Parts: C-alpha cells; sequence; structure tokens
C-alpha cells in the first residue's frame, strides 16, 4: 500500500477475512483517523463502509484519503445504532474503540456488529485488560469504567477480565483470542498496556 | 499480494521505516513458502535472508519468482553469519530461534548483536513457559525439549525473566507478552510467545 497501518493485528484479521469464502465486504466501526485501517482493505480488493462519531477524526480519514486517492466509504454515525441491514457484510471489525464506551454500550455495539454480519461472518473486536497500566486510575464511573484525561481531553474507558470478554463471543465461534501485555516507550517514556483481541465466526442456525 | 503470516513483523517493518539509518534488513531464518521479506522488498528495502533447510530455500525461491522479485536468501547456518561486524542497519529472527537449544540461542544472537549497526534494531521472538506444549515430549535440558512437531524436533522455552536477559545491553523499545488460543487439528491450542524490538547502544570508551 505505501504506509504501514498502526495496529497490526489488522494485518492478521484482513489474512483471515481473505481466507474466508466470502465476498470482500468489510465494515470497520470506529474507522476515522489520519491513518484509517480500512486502507489496507481498500488496497486488496474490499468493498469498505466505516463509521466514525468524531468530526475531527472523519476529517482526518478524509484528508488521507484524498490525499492516497481512495474512497473509503466513511460516514458519520454511532456504532450503537448501525445504519445496516441484518446480515449485510461478509466482515465487521472494531479495533481500538469499543473499550472508549461504558459497559452496557459496549453490549449495544456488538449486538449491533452480530446484527449485520452473515452466516459465516468474521468480527475482530479488541479490549482492554485489568492487566493494563490504567486500569484503576482516573475517575470511577462504574464497575470497571473510568473516565481518564488523556492527550488533554476526557476519555471513558472500560476494563475486562478475560472471563467477562468471553461472555461477548460465548454464541460464536472463536477462532483466534490473544492476550497481551506490551511494554512500549512512548514519547520518552516506558508504558505498560493491557488488550484482548479477538476473531470470531457468526455460526450458522436450522431447523 | 498475499499477507505474511507473522503480523508482529508489519510493527517491526514500521520502526525500521522510522529509523533514520538506511534500508537494509537480514532475515535470520527466511525460507518458506511465504518469506516475509517480501514485505520489506515491496517497502524498498535491500534485504538478506539465511536459511538452514534446502526446502525451505527452494519454496521461498518459487514464491519469489512467483510474485517477481529477488529476496537474496542464501543457505547458511543463523548461528555463524557470513557477514560483516556492523554490516545491517535491522535484524529479525521470527518464529525461528526457539527451535534450538539455549546454548544455540546464544550463539545465534550474538550473531545478531555483532552484525547489527550502532543505532540498529533487533527483532525476536521466544516460546515462553505459558505455551501448553512447556514441559511435555523428553526434557533435555532446563526449558529444552525433544517433542514431535511429525518427527523429534527441539523446542527451547524460556521465562520472561530469563528472555529479558538477552537484551540487557540494548533499549528495549517493545516488548509483548502473549497468550495465543487457536484452533489446530480441530482442537484449541494454547501458544505463549515474547516478542522483542530493541535498539543497539553506541558504545563509547572515557
Amino acid at each position: 500500500m505505501k504506509t504501514i497501518i498502526r495496529q497490526p493485528q489488522l494485518y492478521r484479521f484482513l489474512k483471515y477475512c481473505n481466507e474466508s469464502n466470502l465476498d470482500k465486504t468489510v465494515l470497520d466501526c470506529g474507522a476515522g483517523g489520519d491513518l484509517p485501517p480500512l486502507s489496507i482493505f481498500v488496497e486488496d480488493g474490499y468493498k469498505t463502509y466505516g463509521i466514525e462519531i468524531s468530526d475531527l477524526q472523519l476529517k482526518k480519514a478524509e484528508n488521507f484519503s484524498r490525499e492516497n486517492n481512495f474512497k473509503l466509504n466513511i460516514s458519520k454515525g454511532d456504532i450503537r445504532k448501525l445504519p445496516f441491514k441484518d446480515e449485510s457484510m461478509s466482515f465487521v471489525y472494531s479495533y481500538g474503540t469499543i473499550f472508549h464506551m461504558r459497559k452496557n454500550d459496549v453490549k449495544e455495539a456488538i449486538d449491533e456488529i452480530k446484527r449485520v454480519l452473515k452466516p459465516g461472518g468474521l468480527a475482530c473486536i479488541n479490549f482492554l485488560t485489568t492487566k493494563d497500566e490504567r486500569y484503576n486510575k482516573g475517575e470511577k464511573i462504574g464497575e470497571g469504567e473510568f473516565l481518564q484525561l488523556e492527550r488533554g481531553e476526557k476519555v471513558i474507558h472500560s476494563y475486562v477480565s478475560l472471563e467477562e470478554a468471553d461472555k461477548y463471543f460465548k454464541d460464536m465461534k472463536v477462532l483466534f483470542k490473544e492476550d497481551r501485555v506490551v511494554e512500549r516507550i512512548n514519547d520518552g517514556l516506558k508504558i505498560k498496556q493491557g488488550y484482548v483481541d479477538y476473531i470470531a465466526e457468526k455460526f450458522s442456525k436450522s431447523i
């Protein structure tokens, strides 16, 4: 493509989607920013759709689009209420996104992902875990939910245990689950991050 | 463009792209049907690879000619790199090192460090004690096992404390402890890896 996206797990997801027998249609729930990962899907022949709630992030993704001569098909919207029909998407991901919401909203959004996914369709979703350095920091607003100042702005972070995250996929076939603890030097200093990533397939139902 | 199997190497590539050093990369253990040197070649790098297996070398050369590039992979032993001191900006050994006894691991890592330029980056990963296969098969050394990945093959496993000691004289930019559960042969399996990206210090003498 030219540039490498920031979240390398989405290259694993792209490889799974390429291997799936379903046709190449993908939705990014939370798609904006200056390096939108839908780029690697468009570059690999996908029909893409994106949803983004932030005006600024949507503007950044559009600038990137123009600069690179892409149409990514990102629209303003709320991932808790997807404007797509039931069983319309082969593949859906919400990566680095879902945990910016309260747990009731996380459930709404995941339910929407499940709804729009075709039978046999793949979802990729990741979560902050209780192994993250910022678990229990900032202002507690709910169980496993904190309002934190990050880069000058208030952000909600929700955190899960692995037992808790598994419950979101108990009705799906988990193909890939990775629990990770990352220690990386960000802006001069070491930070510890905790994520669990899932790639799961929607069951087909009969009789 | 087939996507490579090891997504962490896309992260490594981005680190290498951000470095000020020129774009030369060595893959220690480079063969197979989907050589990750492909992503570096595609991004403008001068590439070098070392591969011990004739079969693995053949698979990578067929891939290369099928995809219309030259990866510059040659037969060799990663414990004895045919390159000069401080010749390479970037070096990786990914999915490779832990197929050896720990004495051999040390030799290979020492070689990576040797050929790496000051300021250069290394990416290396390891099997950890969280892997399901830790303590299975025939124990031949502390954290060394003869297992059946097939036929009798060597796997070495590390604790994180143990893995850290390999980079104690380097600047670790990125360290990721991973526990992966996925499907193999119709069953859920659990794998444990730790991945490092580290930078070589410039050294001076007072």
